[PDB]
């Protein structure tokens, strides 16, 4: 039974910007999200990234202008230690109506684990309601108030 | 106090083969461990200062804006990450410029060769070339020349934090 983190990207590991990060110039990193996922994995949580990237492959967001920053973004995590097992979108837009969007399970249906020791950790309502739905603990990303030095030491 | 003075290209990031100019997103590339390595240096009590010649910047060659995307990230994730560089030194010069702040010269890091201004036995430039070498001489510290292989940052963590 391994203890898993479910992890947002957009709001979570990286700012949230129009809500979507599909310029190079609008990639960021949440503070201290490195130095704190390091210290979560030496205590034995592996890592999940699950996200909603509304409309991914469409006009209004090429896959091109998502793959730059993204892959980005996972070449700094992965250079400095840092190793998602599974990295799990739904492209979807909402008025789609998906089996895939969070909170919906789908994506996530396998690991369907540690239940006890395992959590969603994300910015948004619905991320709380996917980890309700997976039958896991939920923590409710905020920079000011609950970041990731507070989860490090949390779940340590 | 110790400080580290850190070469960027090559060492913090690497550097592209072509013209050795990061002047695009997609020739950035941290160097393994640079970010948990420099916080546990810092955790020890070292200061760090950014120390780089950057040829052509700021001229068509090597356009400011085109240097800033990737640079300005670059800083953003260090200084988000926990990271502090107390200055960024740059010489922005041409080799035929014949300047006075192209390291090895010590121009840029002259206030810190003030009779007490740093512990020089304590002191370290890192870098991957023998401009780095010869500038921690010139500046009468140690130099330790990194190699993603064999004096990486978590060699260069250890060694630097060894009791
Ligand atoms: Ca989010
Ligand atoms: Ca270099
Ligand atoms: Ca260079
Ligand atoms: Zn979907
Ligand atoms: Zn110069």
């Amino acid at each position: 039974s391994q203890k898993y983190l479910f992890i947002d990207r957009d709001g979570t590991l990286i700012s949230e910007p129009d809500f979507q990060v599909d310029r190079f110039d609008k990639l960021a990193f949440e503070p201290g999200v490195i130095p704190q996922l390091l210290k979560l994995q030496k205590a034995g949580y592996k890592l999940v990234m699950i996200t909603n990237q509304d409309g991914l492959g469409t006009q209004s967001f090429p896959q091109a202008d998502f793959d730059g920053p993204h892959n980005l973004m996972m070449q700094i995590f992965t250079s400095q230690g840092v190793q998602f097992d599974e990295v799990l979108i739904c492209p979807h837009l909402p008025a789609d109506e998906c089996d895939c969007r969070k909170p919906k399970v789908k994506l996530v249906e396998r690991y369907l684990m540690d239940r006890a020791n395992s959590y969603v950790i994300g910015d948004r309502a619905t991320d709380i309601q996917l980890a309700e739905n997976m039958g896991i603990n939920g923590l409710r990303y905020d920079r000011e108030t609950l970041n990731w030095p507070m989860i490090g030491e949390q779940l340590t």
